[PDB]
C-alpha cells in the first residue's frame, strides 16, 4: 500500500532514515524538559499553552519512536540490502497523530492570542473539524500512492481545501488579535504565523512524492521533509509560544516570568 514497501535499500538509506527518526526522538523529549522548567514562570492564564508544548513533544516523540521500531523490525540485511520481512512499515500511523497533535498546536496559539470564552471555544470548534476533516481525507489519499496516484491527488485537493481554510481562519485570529497582545508579542505573533504557514506546507509536499518520485530516494526524501517539518512545527513554534506566553506574563506583572527575564 505505500511505496516504502516497494523497494530495497542500501546500508547508507536504511541507516539514515533510523537516525533521522532517533534524532527526532531526542529532539522532542530535549525539548520537553525545557518547556516543563520553564513553566513555572508562566502566568496562569498562558500556562495552559506551555503545558500542550510538553504534551505535543511526547506524542511527536513517541510517534518518532514507534516509527523507528517498526523500521528496524519490517528490514533486515539480506544479500547485501535491507529487504522487506514479515512486518510492514507505513506513515500512516503519522495522521493518525496528527488527529489528536494539530488541535494541540493550535489551542496554544488560540490562548496566547488572548482568547476566552465563547470566542475561544468556538474558534477552537471550527479549526479542530476543518483540521480533522484535512487529516482524514489525507489519510484516504495516502492509501492509494501505490495503486492508484489520481486517487491520491484528488484526495489530496479536497485536503488542500480544507489545509486553506484552516490557515485562512488562523491569519484571520492572528491578524484580528494581535493588537491585544503585551510586551511587543504583537510583533512576533506575525512570525509565528509565517512559521506555520511555511513548516505546515512540508507536508502536502511529503505526501507528492510518490507522485514525483517514486523510488528509495524518494522514501528518504519524504522522510527528511516530515523530520525539517516536525522539528519546525513542534518544537521551534512552541519555543516562540512559550516566549511569547512568557513575555505576555512578565507585562502583565507576573513576577516569576519578570525574574526568569529579568536574569537573562
Ligand atoms: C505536527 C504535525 C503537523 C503540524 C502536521 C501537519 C499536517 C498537515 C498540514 C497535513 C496536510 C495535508 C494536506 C494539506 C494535503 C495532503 C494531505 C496532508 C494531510 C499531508
Ligand atoms: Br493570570
Ligand atoms: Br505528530
Amino acid at each position: 500500500k505505500n511505496i516504502e514497501s516497494l523497494f530495497d535499500y542500501s546500508a547508507g538509506q536504511f541507516e539514515f532514515i533510523d537516525h533521522l527518526l532517533t534524532m527526532g526522538v531526542g529532539v522532542h523529549f530535549a525539548a520537553l524538559i525545557f518547556f516543563l522548567v520553564v513553566s513555572q514562570f508562566v502566568a496562569p492564564k498562558y500556562r495552559i499553552a506551555t503545558a500542550l508544548s510538553c504534551i505535543v513533544m511526547v506524542s511527536a516523540g513517541l510517534i518518532l519512536n514507534s516509527q523507528a521500531v517498526m523500521w528496524t523490525d519490517a528490514y533486515a540485511y539480506v544479500d547485501g540490502s535491507y529487504q522487506l520481512q514479515d512486518l510492514t512499515f507505513s506513515n500512516g500511523y503519522r495522521y493518525v497523530n496528527w488527529m489528536a497533535t494539530i488541535p494541540c498546536l493550535l489551542l496554544q496559539l488560540l490562548i496566547v492570542l488572548n482568547l476566552k470564552g465563547k470566542e475561544l471555544f468556538s474558534t477552537a470548534t471550527w479549526l479542530i473539524l476543518a483540521a480533522w476533516g484535512m487529516i482524514i481525507t489525507g489519510y484516504v489519499g495516502q492509501l492509494y500512492e501505490v495503486d492508484d496516484i489520481a486517487q491520491l491527488m484528488i484526495w489530496g485537493a479536497v485536503s488542500t481545501a480544507f489545509f486553506v481554510v484552516m490557515n485562512w481562519i488562523v491569519g484571520t485570529k492572528i491578524f484580528k488579535n494581535r493588537a491585544t497582545m503585551l510586551g511587543g508579542t504583537d510583533s512576533t505573533i506575525t512570525k509565528v504565523f509565517w512559521l506555520m504557514m511555511f513548516a505546515w506546507t512540508l507536508y502536502p509536499i511529503a505526501y507528492l512524492v510518490p507522485a514525483f518520485m517514486n523510488n528509495a530516494d524518494g522514501v528518504v526524501l519524504r522522510q527528511l521533509l516530515f523530520t525539517i517539518a516536525d522539528i519546525s512545527s513542534k518544537v521551534i513554534y512552541g519555543l516562540m509560544i512559550t516566549y511569547i506566553a512568557i513575555q505576555q506574563s512578565a507585562a502583565a506583572g507576573y513576577v516569576p516570568a519578570q525574574q526568569a527575564l529579568g536574569r537573562i
